[PDB]
DNA sequence: TGTATCTT
DNA sequence: AAAGATAACA
């Protein structure tokens, strides 16, 4: 058992013995040896490790990891308890009471159960430097994660990518938007959850989207 | 202070 | 690229 999940390793190790991933490594190394780095090494790639690669239904990018201690642990908007739920994901807790009519509050911040029902929760860029927001862009996550969408697009049919916010959405080129269905709205965070997210239905619209592919939808409530 | 996105 | 501007709030 380690930090990737068996068939992730299996259909992703192309990618480890490349330039830009090596130097990725070097660089988020370099990075721990002087900062903080968020989430901890064992659970950068925890994403990995909550289901196997063909149960993918559904995929939810965001854009990196939280910036605060004890928040990011590998699951994009999650926190493990006792961590309460930053406000981004009280916003999505929202979203989610007015668009599923049995949603309500769950009292934590553990995403886990989406993920283990086929949910993706990938961020477009996998660590961030601490209190700095973004910090960790443009240095090879992209490329990386890329790899991630472009193996999903390629060998599945039907899926629904849940792209949220402007670097998330940087890979809807990657995706066949004729074989699989892209929902694109603002990051849920105070500082853009008013430009779409609330009110975008994107939990009702993704099990409907699945039902008519004759796959079994999410039970958003499962957590 | 702190939790995006568009403009210059 | 990076910083200013804009924008919404317990
Ligand atoms: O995991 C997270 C947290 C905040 N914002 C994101 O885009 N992803």
């Amino acid at each position: 058992m380690e930090f990737f999940g068996e068939s992730w390793k299996k259909h992703l190790s192309g990618e480890f013995g490349k330039p830009y991933f090596i130097k990725l490594m070097g660089f988020v190394a370099e990075e721990r040896k002087h900062y903080t780095v968020y989430p901890p090494p064992h659970q950068v790639f925890t994403w990995t490790q909550m289901c196997d690669i063909k149960d993918v239904k559904v995929v939810i990018l965001g854009q990196d990891p939280y910036h605060g201690p004890n928040q990011a642990h590998g699951l994009c908007f999650s926190v493990q308890r006792p961590v309460p739920p930053p406000p981004s994901l009280e916003n999505i807790y929202k979203e989610l009471s007015t668009d599923i009519e049995d949603f309500v509050h769950p009292g934590h911040g553990d995403l886990s159960g989406w993920a283990k029902q086929g949910v993706l929760l990938l961020n477009a860029v996998l660590t961030v430097r601490a209190h700095q927001a973004n910090s960790h862009k443009e240095r090879g996550w992209e490329q990386f994660t890329d790899a991630v969408v472009s193996w999903l697009n390629q060998n599945s049919n039907g899926l629904v990518f849940l792209l949220w916010g402007s670097y998330a959405q940087k890979k809807g080129s990657a995706i066949d938007r004729k074989r699989h269905h892209v929902l694109q709205t603002a990051h849920p965070s105070p500082l853009s959850v008013y430009r779409g997210f609330f009110g975008c239905r994107h939990f009702s619209k993704t099990n409907e989207l699945l039902q008519k592919s004759g796959k079994k939808p999410i039970d958003w409530k499962e957590l």
